[PDB]
């Protein structure tokens, strides 16, 4: 099983992704068809029941960087993207918070520990 994304792929669609889901959390997965972390996390963390219901009130977003095409360098360089994986996470005002990035594969309980790691107006 697999999470449900919403894909995206330039800098002004992430910006009205975020813009439209401004007052829920937002995780942007950064993936690639040759990217073996990325299948990894697929394969292990996304299908974990755990994840999913931990991320069901996040809005989930995807950019697939597998051609490297310009609009997939734009994005990477805009968001100071340095390799694959990396997953970062934005809060409910849309501000990036860095030191939640991912940027290597973690298993189902390490992950979701990360995200543990304001729920109706709490």
């Amino acid at each position: 099983t697999h999470l449900n994304f919403t894909q995206i792929k330039t800098v002004d669609e992430l910006n009205q992704a975020l813009v439209e889901a401004k007052g829920k959390p937002v995780m942007l997965d950064l993936y690639a068809d040759w990217c073996v972390a990325c299948k990894e996390f697929e394969k292990y963390t996304f299908s974990d029941p755990q994840v999913q219901k931990a991320l069901a009130d996040t809005v989930l977003l995807q950019a697939n960087v597998t051609a490297n095409d310009a609009q997939d360098v734009a994005l990477l360089k805009h968001l100071n993207v340095l390799g694959l994986p990396t997953i970062l996470f934005f809060d409910g005002q849309g501000q990036e918070h860095p030191q939640a990035r991912v940027t290597g594969f973690m298993d189902a309980e390490t992950f979701s520990a990360h995200l543990r790691d304001h729920h109706h107006h709490h």
